[PDB]
């Protein structure tokens, strides 16, 4: 249920194939950091250690924004049953469905497939960073899905400080405008600038489909008025080359860092042999971190029973905000003790369209996916 067809030309295939397989270098080595910093309290507290964290996260999202630059090279991109190519081809500024859906949890495996990607285990590249993202989060998603290798930063010094702590600057330096529900959303991040959008929307009382929107400035939500503002930046094509051109340098000089810095705290050194040698370890304790801390909330903010809470963190990588913008069946298909309580619970959309508008859960749900 997740697919795409490369599309492009065999020089394009090259060039994707590249650019996905150094996101996925880069995507190991927040991985493999996080490994260190959970099995390690000294690591964790290791200030060399976390800034390497965050510079695997700003590269992995550098190369994500690479990916499709002629936003062409893909076709019918489908995530978990869901076809992106529909959605991207709806908004006003359209865009690359291989970037949209890069933005989700396991977006990555339709674009491994299309580009026959067996270099290593588990091929992924999230860019769902909150915690300790260097950037305002929905920021750099937005980034992203916009494919701005120009605005996204290669090293945590040279971020911003209008995209990070500093971001009502940025919203500010052009006078977007800004709806009410929007301005909600930023007292919010003005608390937090890190706060995940699940909490924002179980504070303000909405959904989180609500909180963030379409990625497009004609909608409402903090990813819309990200995509209102970054759309009237203009593409600077020489920071981007000059991105670039460092980034890949710094991703060899963050793996030798890793290795030196990881033979002080591990029996085992986190070379990039190892980390590729057990990567499916690394992968499954990430998760497994993910998995419990999003069931354990899903049972105490949701009113969640505890074995379907488990079973939902299970289902979607331990994204509160991916399952409550899930549709019902699609929930109940991986978790069938679900009931609709409890999905109208997570997923405050599916409330407001049945239990206010008067629509059938099959006719909410196809509102959901297709429109998300
Ligand atoms: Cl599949
Ligand atoms: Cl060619
Ligand atoms: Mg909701
Ligand atoms: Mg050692």
């Amino acid at each position: 249920v997740y697919d795409a067809e490369f599309v492009g030309s065999e020089r394009e295939f090259e060039e994707e194939r590249e650019t996905f397989l150094k996101g996925v270098k880069a995507y190991d080595g927040v991985l493999a950091t996080r490994y260190l910093m959970e099995r390690s309290s000294s690591a964790k507290n290791d200030e060399e250690l976390l800034e390497l964290h965050q510079n695997f996260i700003l590269l992995t999202g550098s190369y994500a924004c690479s990916i499709d630059p002629t936003e062409d090279r893909y076709q019918n991109v489908i995530v978990r049953g869901v076809n992106f190519d529909e959605r991207v081809q709806r908004l006003s500024t359209g865009g690359s469905p291989a970037r949209y859906a890069i933005v989700y949890r396991r977006g990555w495996r339709a674009i491994a497939k299309a580009l026959d990607i067996d270099e290593e285990d588990v091929p992924a590249i999230e860019v769902r960073a909150v915690k300790r993202n260097p950037l305002q989060p929905a920021l750099y998603r937005i980034l992203v899905r916009y494919g701005r290798v120009d605005l996204m930063p290669v090293t945590v010094d040279e971020v911003p400080p209008e995209m990070a702590g500093e971001f009502e600057r940025l919203i500010e330096r052009y006078d977007v405008p800004i709806d009410e529900k929007e301005e909600r959303i930023l007292e919010i991040l003005r608390e937090n600038p890190w706060t995940p959008h699940d909490e924002i929307a179980r504070r303000l009382g909405l959904s989180v489909s609500e909180v963030e929107g379409e990625k497009d400035p004609e909608s409402s939500g903090i990813y819309s008025l990200w995509s209102r503002v970054v759309v009237n930046i203009e593409y600077d094509e020489r920071t981007a080359k000059r991105h670039v051109k460092r980034r890949d340098r710094l991703l060899e000089e963050l793996y030798e860092h890793l290795e030196e810095l990881s033979e002080r705290y591990l029996r085992h050194p986190l070379t990039r042999r190892w980390i590729v040698e057990h990567k499916r370890d690394i992968m499954r304790r990430y998760l497994e971190q993910r998995i419990v801390e999003c069931a354990l909330k899903l049972q105490d903010r949701y009113g969640i029973r505890e074995d379907v809470a488990l079973c939902l963190a299970r289902a979607f990588d331990g994204s509160i905000s991916m399952i409550a913008t899930t549709p019902y069946r699609t929930l109940k298909d991986v978790c069938p003790d679900l009931t609709l309580e409890e999905a109208k619970s997570v997923n405050r959309t599916l409330a407001t369209l049945i239990d206010e508008h008067g629509l059938s859960p099959d006719a909410a749900d196809e509102l959901i996916e297709h429109f998300e």
